[PDB]
C-alpha cells in the first residue's frame, strides 16, 4: 500500500490514519508544481488531477478523495474504531462530517493560498476561514469529538486542517476549544511520528 | 422524514433519489436568502449553515451534506441498488466519485450562483466549470453510468449539476458525451416527478 503526500498538506490526514491502524505502507512524496513523485514517476499516471492524497492498494488500484481514503483506511482495523460500523446513524454523521471538511472548509482556505488570489479575494476567504473556525469551536466547546462517541477519521482530517490558519496570517487564540482539542490530537503518538515523518516538527 | 430544498439546487439530487426508492418523506421548499421554511420556521435550527439539503429522519435528526445523504437514501432500500453494499471495493469508488462531485465539480460553479460576485470571479469560475466538462465529457465516452456498472446517487448528482451550466452562460453543445448521458438519465420517471413537485417543468 503507497500512500502519496505533500508534507503538510491534506495527505497527512490518511498518513496519521495508517499510523493509528498499523498498516503496512509506503509514504511516497510528490512534488505538487512538476506532477512528479520522488521516484521521477509521472504522478499523473496515478491520480490523473495531479493531486494528492492517492492510495494505491495492494492489487495496484488507486482510490482518491479524502472522505473515500479515510474511510477505507479505518474499515480495514475495525478495532481501531476510527469509523463507526456499517448501517449505523453516527456512520452517515461521519461521512458528512467527512464532506463538509473537504467541500466547505478545505475550499475556504484556497485563495489564502494562491499566491495569485487578488488583495480582496484573501480578504474575503481569510473571513470564510475565520467564520468556520468560530463554528467548529462553539461545536467542540461541548464535546471532545468531532463525530460521535470516540478519535475517528474526522478528527484527524479536522486536526490537520487546524494547522493551516497559522500560515495564512491567522490567530488561533481567538478559538481556545479548537486549541485545546488540536492539543489533545497532538499527543498521540501517531500524530508526533506523521509529524516528524513530513518533517513538520 | 423531510427533505429541505431550493429548486433546481443540488437539493434536486436527494430529491430524485427519495422518488427512485418511494421513501415516505416531505419536500420542504427554503427561501435561501432568508433563512426562512415555506412554513415560516427559522431554517437555521435544522441546518445552522443554512444550506439545501438538509435531511431531517423519522427518528427525528437531521443529515446534511449531498454525499450523506444520498448515501443515506440508497441504503433506505438497499433492494434499489442505488449503491454498493458498504465495505466493497465498489463502496469506497462511489465515495470517492461523491467526494469529487462535491468538492471540486460543485465548487467550480460557486461563484457564478453567488448573488455579490464580479465578473472577474464569474469569468474564472466559468473557465473551471469548462475545464471539468471537457474531463467529464471524454470519462463518460465509453461509459454509461459514472459510478460501477449500475444508476447510482453518483448519476443522479452529477445529472443534476449538468443542468447548472445552460443557466450561467455554458453552451453545452460541446460536451456530446455528457449531452447523451443526461439524455438517458431525463427520461427516469423519478426526474420528472422530482421537477414537478419542485414546479421547474
Ligand atoms: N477533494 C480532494 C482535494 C485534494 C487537494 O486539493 N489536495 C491538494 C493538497 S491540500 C493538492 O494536491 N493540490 C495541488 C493542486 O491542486 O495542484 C480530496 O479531498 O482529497
Ligand atoms: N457541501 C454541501 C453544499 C450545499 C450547498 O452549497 N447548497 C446550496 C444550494 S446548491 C445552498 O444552500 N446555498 C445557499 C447558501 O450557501 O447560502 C452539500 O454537498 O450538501
Amino acid at each position: 500500500m503507497k500512500l502519496f503526500i505533500s508534507p503538510g498538506a491534506c495527505s497527512l490526514a490518511p498518513h496519521i490514519a495508517l499510523r493509528e491502524t498499523g498498516a503496512a505502507f509506503d509514504a511516497v512524496k510528490v512534488d505538487l508544481a512538476t506532477r512528479k513523485v520522488e521516484t521521477g514517476d509521472d504522478f499523473l499516471t496515478v491520480n490523473p488531477s495531479g493531486k494528492v492524497p492517492a492510495l494505491t492498494l495492494d492489487s495496484g488500484e488507486t482510490l482518491t478523495e479524502n472522505p473515500a481514503i479515510l474511510l477505507y483506511i479505518a474499515d480495514q482495523k475495525p478495532d481501531a474504531a476510527l469509523a463507526p460500523r456499517d448501517g449505523t446513524l453516527e456512520r452517515y454523521r461521519l461521512i458528512s462530517r467527512l464532506s463538509f471538511l473537504g467541500s466547505e472548509f478545505h475550499k475556504a482556505f484556497v485563495p489564502l493560498f494562491t499566491p495569485g488570489s487578488s488583495d480582496e479575494a484573501k480578504l474575503a476567504a481569510s473571513t470564510a476561514v475565520k467564520n468556520h473556525l468560530g463554528a467548529l469551536d462553539k461545536e467542540l466547546l461541548d464535546k471532545e469529538h468531532y463525530a460521535g462517541s470516540e478519535f475517528s477519521v474526522a478528527d484527524i482530517y479536522l486536526f490537520v486542517m487546524l494547522g493551516w490558519p497559522a500560515h495564512v496570517g491567522i490567530d488561533m487564540s481567538a478559538y481556545p476549544n479548537l486549541g485545546a482539542y488540536c492539543g489533545r490530537i497532538a499527543q498521540r503518538p501517531s500524530v508526533g511520528a506523521a509529524l516528524k515523518a513530513e518533517g513538520l516538527v
